[PDB]
């Protein structure tokens, strides 16, 4: 337990592979996010403020909203995540949300990311199902002021912002921000530069396949790829990093 | 825990950025509560009287609720709000708002706001899914007259008016109010007057974007917007205020 | 607790602004409910007999299913109201519901009144919604006879017909009774003549608006537009009425 | 607590109005049912036999059926109805229903009236819903032989014949029974008289109106409009009857 | 409780008519089940193997399966019936159900006979409704292999071979065996004869009335229709036999 | 209970009749899981690595899982099987599953095989149905990274790729491997050969009819048919077998 009116995050498990820049889309979500930390901090008029962090599977969501959350600097910042919520019924899950928020209210600055909305309100697109009482309690908990004089900043991400528009969980964020997936050869290549996979002759194979051309792949997504294609042997990396990328 | 019979509610955390008067519509809303007190207080016909200020979201009911509550200068001025009952089960909800109710009979002249129905009820329009116990708790409620000779207001507010209709609830109450989003752009440039935010060069820019023309913005919404505009350099905070007016 | 088989209702709360002669209907309404009453109390072959009164919301159900009971001077008298089960299960409706009927069952001659079905059904049109077990309950008791030799009247009042005929309900009554809304000039006139509210020159004018003509409000709904009207100046209440009834 | 397996029914309050013989089908249902009785008591090839008491609600299939009972002189007699099971869950209703054949199966002979199965299923036609696990055990405890050498007649009455064939119930009855409305002037005719209501000049004016025409009302449903025709001055007791059995 | 690993079946109660041999079917299944028998008992390939007997309702397939199952001789033969689970709750069945085969894992040959199972499962075409844990169970219990070495005939019966199919249990059966209704008039003659109700004269007409024709009517439903026509007297038994079997 | 961070498993069960190499794929999907095995023991990248083999039911998928796991050499493999959870309600479902990977995340390397995911999650086409919560708690599980350093192999196996398609679940896994039936007459005569059941006359025989042809057959399936076709008299062996692989 922290000091009180405290909470210093392990940034580490929600950026095991870093932020690397591989194009302005980066740049742009760490910028809006610094806006809005700046905006929480030094309002009256709007002491709490929300922003959805979405985009499709694997483009960096989580990651990011954890890095503009830790360049808040603020003193309490806490991620609500499921992976700590396995199993628990709805009431469990508002519980322990609703810990949070009460932890983060004790603060003057606070930010807590609720990450991957679509797990913490149990979704499923068959149905479709998912859990009433935990969306409720989030839409609740998306417009509820800290007590006067004090800010919180909420941050949410999630793959599926079309069914969160649905629930009407928009209306209750003050903005939102896209996390686009790598969209152009030029920032594929850039990202393989930065994560320094591939030898030059490689990256130039890859090059003439991808340069001056579309893909569509998320950061997280693209390490798994990489990665498979390092288990080949050196004559045939290429061939299957460009097959798995292909299909 | 007040005397008995009594309760003075924090209109502050419901009226944080108060009520300024942008349009002909604040006015209207505000001589129809004082109109439908005077009533609640006088008659021996109606003494319940129930009103429902509905609207698009962040036009600015609640406040405008708790506003009209708070002129009534009843003994009695409870708000029930669902950010007390932050994953409540149905019977937890009924049982809080029947508290809420049971200690306002206790009083002669009483005023209870119900705010924002469609989260009491734990509604989403994905099924739809809500809780019917506390549908019928309120259907109920609406309709208990308090015991002989006391009077009571119920003043209840909804962004969803269309549910509400479906759900038979526009039967229990009296009448409704219309709570309308700032609509010309003379309002508009009303209210940025009275929130004083711009500077003269800069109201004059909107206006040359606005005036004559037709808007449709929620105060609260409005709120949020100037204050995102307001973390531009000077030189474009302006350009960002109408961007995000215009999306 | 009162007396072993017996039981005096509190009329007041259920005719709290009387049973006003606006029109033929109203007669009829309560002739119908005293031959039921003396069929009820003379008949051997027919110990039990239930009657629904329906009509459009606000029609004055309620009030004349209780001037019916009132009148009908049984020992026992007991009406069974949704305002006294806000916020209960099912079983727990039904549990109340059944001990009502036992205690009934004691009495030489009873009448019980089933006041808003749709309320003591937990009914709601979306879905649509309701507790089945309330409505099996019902089913039954509607055609459960008293102890050999004893009488029993149920009164149910509803402001949804249709829907109790769908639930099979129609089936289990002996008989309906329509209770309709103030439908010409002439009752509307009456009704206001008899309530007492406005200037002869008012209901002239009033009168010169509805007279031949044909409307369509219930009596409750008409004492809220009159006691709304009263708050307006001398000068416009007939104003206000007349556009009131006219939306 | 009656001897160990024996059981005497009460049957007067299942028969509160006789058995009259108002037309052949009354003699067809009593008759076919002594020959089952009679199957049930000399077979050992079915030891176990069903039989469905069906038709238009009101025909008289609850009186029938008890008289069937009633008639067999079956040591252990027994009448399973709703009006005991009320606000029951599925459980309670089963472990009762259960309990009921527990105690026949400890008899040579006996005989079990599952009386209006609709209810005791809690079914209704809105979803439709109703109790799935009471209809379980219904359709096991139809086709459950008691121990070998006792008998059992299970005689059931419903007047949703369609319904229960749709849960596959009817595949579970042995067979069924039709017990129908009055359907003729004549089937009226004899009934008025074996009840005695009216005198020959009024029965003659209803002669006038019904003889040698077709009529559909059972006679539950006929004795209550006789009862409430009797309420009429007695210039009037025919006009009103006609008019009760006209709508 | 039995020896330990062992259990001995009461067939009397699941075969009290004995099994005639009306036709060349009742022949192949019963060779069929002891082909079954005979693999389970030496195979090492497959040490569990499950059938399922399916055919249209009353055609015998419950006897057909105690049969088999005694056939067998194993150590272990238990039957698993939905009349012993009678109200029982999803788990409650699902922990009978489970017993049975943890005790027929002790025995190293067992035969589990799994009757009825659309009745185990709770099902109801209207939904339709039914119990999905109780399903899950037995899709997982069709397909777990006793302990090393110890071998299990799993035979299931149903009326609905659709509805397995739907829920894939047919995937979980390694076969299937057909359980038809007497189909041809020669069988329905013999089984009269196998039988022995009627005196030749009385089968002549039959056979005059079904020979070389085709019928359609399961073993255990002809039981019931023969002990119904001899209710009856000696000159209108065959009358009624013929009329039963023609609607 | 094994050693701290250690868990050896019983590959006897779930390999029952070995490995062969009836065809490519076989080879095929041994030789991916080996590549998977070395990502997960090599990678600080992906330290998380999941696969789902896919294919129709009885195809081998399981078996093929147990030996990919076995073949890793890991300190800890443990398969997660619906054959330990029968009857478990959802929440027990999660709370076992969530031990498994409690305890592997204990170990540096560890595979954990999550068997028959339709089982699992209780799914059934009809509805469908399935335990959502279950289905929830896996989602998460498949992308929550075991402790910092620590290494975890996911393998997950079903016959409804479709089905975890739709729930999402297909995003979850890093990558897929097709599990196929036995699909040409070459592969079918080699699993013959292979299992060395018929002699080269019946094999010479098969292969007529097969050979240079298409089938469609699982291992598990091929496995029961062979073995009732052994039942058989020697001469009517093979004509048994072609006709159940006919059907
Ligand atoms: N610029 C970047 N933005 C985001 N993540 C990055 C970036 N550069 C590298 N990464 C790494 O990529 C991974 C991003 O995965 P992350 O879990 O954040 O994705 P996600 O979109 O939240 O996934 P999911 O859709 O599964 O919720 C992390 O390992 C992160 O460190
Ligand atoms: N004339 C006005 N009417 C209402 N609110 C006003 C007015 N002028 C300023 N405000 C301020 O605007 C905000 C209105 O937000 P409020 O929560 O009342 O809106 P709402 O419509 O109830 O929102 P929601 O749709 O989220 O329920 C408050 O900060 C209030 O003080
Ligand atoms: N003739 C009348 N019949 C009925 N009510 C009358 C009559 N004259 C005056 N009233 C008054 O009108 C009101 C009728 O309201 P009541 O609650 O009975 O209506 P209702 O139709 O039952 O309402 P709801 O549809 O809300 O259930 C009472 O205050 C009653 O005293
Ligand atoms: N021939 C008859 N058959 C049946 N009931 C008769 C007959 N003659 C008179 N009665 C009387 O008519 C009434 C029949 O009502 P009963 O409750 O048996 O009808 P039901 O069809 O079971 O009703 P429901 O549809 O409500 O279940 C009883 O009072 C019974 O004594
Ligand atoms: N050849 C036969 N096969 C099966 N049952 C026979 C045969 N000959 C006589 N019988 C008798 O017919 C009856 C068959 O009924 P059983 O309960 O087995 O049928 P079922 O098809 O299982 O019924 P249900 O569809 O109700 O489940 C038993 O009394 C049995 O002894
Ligand atoms: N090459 C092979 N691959 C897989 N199983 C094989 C192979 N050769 C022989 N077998 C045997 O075939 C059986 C395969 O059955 P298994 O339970 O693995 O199949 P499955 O596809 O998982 O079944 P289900 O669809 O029922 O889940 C085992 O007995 C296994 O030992
Ligand atoms: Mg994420
Ligand atoms: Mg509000
Ligand atoms: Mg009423
Ligand atoms: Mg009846
Ligand atoms: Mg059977
Ligand atoms: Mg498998």
């Amino acid at each position: 337990k922290p000091a009180f009116g405290t909470n210093q995050e392990d940034y580490a498990s929600y950026i095991m592979n870093g932020i690397i820049k591989w194009g302005d889309p980066v740049t742009r979500v760490l910028d809006d996010g610094e806006l809005l930390v700046q905006q929480t901090k030094n309002s009256d008029r709007t002491p709490l403020v929300s922003v959805l962090l979405e985009g499709p599977p694997h483009s960096g969501k989580t990651a990011l909203a954890a890095k503009i959350a830790e360049e808040s600097n603020f003193p309490f910042i806490k991620i609500c995540s499921p992976d700590k919520m396995i199993g628990f019924s709805e009431t469990a899950k508002c519980q322990a949300m609703k810990k949070i928020f009460d932890d983060a209210y004790k603060s003057q600055l606070s930010c807590v990311v609720v990450d991957d909305i679509e797990r913490l309100l149990d979704y499923v697109p068959i149905g479709p199902r998912f859990s009433n009482l935990v969306l409720q309690a989030l839409l609740v908990l998306l417009k509820k002021a800290p007590p006067q004089g004090r800010k919180l900043l909420i941050i949410g991400t999630t793959s599926r912002k079309d069914v969160l528009q649905e629930m009407e969980m928009l209306n209750a964020f003050s903005t939102t921000i896209h996390v686009p997936n790598i969209a152009t050869g030029e920032q594929l290549l850039e990202a393989l530069e930065l994560l320094g996979n591939f030898k030059d002759k490689e990256r130039t194979t890859i090059a003439q396949q991808v340069k001056g051309k579309k893909v569509w792949i998320g950061i997280k997504k693209l390490l798994m790829l990489i990665e498979m294609s390092l288990q080949m042997d050196p004559e045939y990396r290429v061939r299957k990093f460009l097959a798995l990328l292909r299909e």
